[PDB]
């Protein structure tokens, strides 16, 4: 995918997940720019799970599949974002083990991605 297709993909992914939850627009805006520096609601955490499930990077128990994530990357991010994404997958591959609940596992892995992103991070 191109950068242009990626940016638009963010909205398309959000549209298939956001209606399932009660979410604040201001929280979604902050995740969109990689700002995870605020307390999430349960809804917001499960929203992040719905997104990762769509991407095929976690199972229904929210366990992060780092081999599959790396295999999926070309269908998720453009070339310009591959190396940053690969690095973040490696840094955050074990975050899910600290947590037991599925939504929480995904949210904390996403939060780790944002903090280990050596550049601009964007979430659907």
């Amino acid at each position: 995918m191109t950068m242009e297709q990626f940016l638009t993909s963010l909205d398309m992914i959000r549209s298939g997940c956001a209606p399932k939850f009660k979410l604040k627009t201001e929280d979604l805006d902050r995740l969109r720019v990689g700002d995870f520096n605020f307390p999430p609601s349960q809804d917001l955490m499960c929203y992040t799970k719905c997104v990762a499930l769509m991407a095929g990077t976690v199972n229904k128990k929210g366990e992060f599949n780092a081999p599959k994530a790396l295999a999926q990357l070309p269908h998720l991010v453009p070339p310009e974002m591959m190396e940053m994404s690969r690095k973040s997958v490696e840094a955050c591959r074990d975050t899910h083990k600290q947590f037991k609940e599925s939504c929480e596992r995904v949210y904390q892995t996403a939060k780790c991605f944002s903090e280990n992103a050596d550049g601009q991070f964007m979430w659907p």
